[PDB]
């Protein structure tokens, strides 16, 4: 699994956090849309976001971008 920094309200970072604590704190609704994350770079990516810093929503728009319809996206989870 992946580690994640983020930068707080004040501008401090914190982490590296797993991909598991950064999940429940966003389901648990602990993370605004406009806040700063950063996955560590442990293993190659081709989306190009190692060791940057984009906001959550920016991530969330990044991986919009690999789900183009729900017959593809079912068949992908299901088949």
């Amino acid at each position: 699994e992946s580690s994640w920094r983020y930068i707080d309200t004040q501008g401090q970072i914190h982490g590296p956090f797993t991909t598991q604590m950064m999940s429940q704190w966003y389901i648990g609704g602990y993370f605004a849309s406009t806040l700063q994350i950063s996955r560590l770079g442990s293993t190659p990516e081709t989306l190009g976001i190692n060791d940057i810093f984009i906001t959550l929503g920016e991530l969330m728009t990044k991986l919009e971008k690999y789900d183009t319809d729900p017959f593809t996206t079912f068949d992908k989870l299901h088949v």
